[PDB]
C-alpha cells in the first residue's frame, strides 16, 4: 500500500528509511523529517559503548545510587547502592527499554557531549541528543530537542553496527538483544513475512503518539541485513499511537526489497 494512503488511513506522519545493505538500495518516505526518536536511541547508544569495551571487558561493574534513578528502570530500580555490569546495563536498556540502563551507559561513554561528538565522526550531523531520560521524551515539532531524520539515524546504524567497528561478539550480543526483545512483536516484526529475522528497538515519546521501530531485517537466504526506520507521530499532543500502522508500513516497505 502507498505510504501517503498509510498517512492518510491512520492519520499520521511517516517517515521512512530503509537500507539494503547488500545492493546499496534505498527506500525514502519523509526522510528528511525530524521526528522525536525516544527509547530507539538504546540503540546507539549500546553500540557506541560497545565500541571501547571488547566482549569479555562487559564483566566490569558499575555503581548505581539513588540519584541514578529516573521513572521506568524496572530493572535498575533493584540494584540502588548495588553495582551492576556493563553486560547487565545493555541488557536492561535493550530489553526492557530501561531508561536508567541508558543513562548510565551514556555516562560511560562519557556524556552527551562525547555521544554527539562520535556522531559527527560518522558524519551524523543531524541527530540531535540533547537531554537525558526521559526528558528526552518530551517532544515538540518546535524544538530539533533529542530528533533526528529516518535518512540521518539509519545512515548512523549503519556505519554503527551494519558496516561498524563491533567486534564479532559485541556485534552478536547487541543483535541477539535486538532479535529475543519482545517488546517490538507489534511493530516490524507485525508487518514482514514470516520468513525474515528482525532485529529492533521500538521508542515511544511521550507527546504527539511518537512511535518508532528500527530494524535490522534478515530476509530468509540473506545474511545482510534491511536497515529499517520508521518514525511516526500525530498531529496532536495527546494523541495515542496506533501500532498497526508500523506493522503495515514494513509490510510496504518489505515489498520493494
Ligand atoms: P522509550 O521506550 O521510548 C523511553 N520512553 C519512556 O521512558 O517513556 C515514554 C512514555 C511514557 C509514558 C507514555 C508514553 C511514552
Amino acid at each position: 500500500k502507498e505510504l501517503n494512503d498509510l498517512e492518510k488511513k491512520y492519520n499520521a506522519h511517516i517517515g521512512v528509511y530503509a537500507l539494503d545493505t547488500k545492493s546499496g538500495k534505498e527506500v525514502k518516505f519523509n526522510s528528511d523529517k525530524r521526528f522525536a526518536y525516544a527509547s530507539t536511541s538504546k540503540a546507539i547508544n549500546s553500540a557506541i559503548l560497545l565500541e571501547q569495551v571488547p566482549y569479555n571487558k562487559l564483566n566490569k561493574k558499575v555503581h548505581i545510587n539513588k540519584d541514578d534513578i529516573v521513572a521506568y528502570s524496572p530493572i535498575l530500580e533493584k540494584y540502588v547502592g548495588k553495582d551492576i555490569t556493563l553486560k547487565a546495563l545493555i541488557e536492561a536498556s535493550m530489553t526492557y527499554s530501561d531508561n536508567t540502563a541508558n543513562n548510565k551507559i551514556i555516562k560511560e561513554i562519557g556524556g552527551i557531549k562525547k555521544v554527539k561528538q562520535r556522531l559527527k565522526e560518522l558524519g551524523d550531523k543531524v541527530t540531535n541528543p540533547v537531554r537525558y531520560e526521559i526528558e528526552l521524551n518530551y517532544y515538540s515539532p518546535k524544538s530539533k530537542k533529542d530528533t533526528s531524520t529516518p535518512a540521518a539515524f539509519g545512515k548512523t546504524l549503519n556505519k554503527l553496527i551494519a558496516n561498524g567497528k563491533l567486534s564479532k561478539e559485541n556485534k552478536k550480543f547487541l543483535l541477539d538483544l535486538m532479535l529475543n526483545n519482545k517488546s517490538g512483536d507489534t511493530l516490524i516484526k507485525d508487518g514482514v513475512p514470516k520468513d525474515y529475522k528482525v532485529a529492533d528497538k521500538s521508542g515511544q515519546a511521550i507527546t504527539y503518539a511518537s512511535r518508532n521501530d528500527v530494524a535490522f531485517v534478515y530476509p530468509k537466504g540473506q545474511s545482510e541485513p534491511i536497515v529499517l526506520v520508521i518514525f511516526t507521530n500525530k498531529d496532536n499532543k495527546s494523541d495515542k499511537p496506533n501500532d498497526k500502522l508500523i506493522s503495515e508500513t514494513a509490510k510496504s516497505v518489505m515489498k520493494e526489497f
